[PDB]
């Protein structure tokens, strides 16, 4: 009923959000540069963000296709997306208070097509 609601909302939340940065700002001839550093700085915050919520997400999809066991971190993240709360690991960036998760995944998502961007320019 409702676990397989979550199941359906967080299948098409994977298929929203998309994959792994490609964490391609990597150039020893570019450090000095401060565009360079800020922008890997960033790309590499995004990527490591985004495969924590890639992964957790799919966690998520796991266990509500009930093939495995959830620990009490992941009793935490049920609770929290179940009410519409974002998730606190989730937030490395400012969010604005009342944001729901479907909110904060679509704005995740647009900032990380932007990275997308960045990183094949920078490439």
């Amino acid at each position: 009923a409702w676990m397989r609601t979550l199941h359906t909302t967080a299948s098409n939340w994977l298929h929203l959000i998309p994959q792994t940065l490609s964490h391609l700002k990597r150039t020893v001839e570019n450090i000095k540069d401060p565009l360079f550093r800020f922008f890997e700085r960033e790309v590499k915050m995004g990527a490591k963000l985004l495969q924590d919520v890639r992964q957790d997400l799919a966690d998520v999809v796991q266990v509500c296709e009930g093939k495995k066991k959830q620990t009490n971190y992941l009793r935490t993240l049920i609770n929290e997306l179940v009410k519409g709360i974002l998730p606190r690991s989730w937030s490395h960036y400012t969010v604005p208070a009342g944001m729901t998760v479907i909110q904060w995944v679509s704005d995740f998502s647009e900032r990380i097509k932007q990275l997308q961007n960045i990183s094949l320019a920078a490439a």
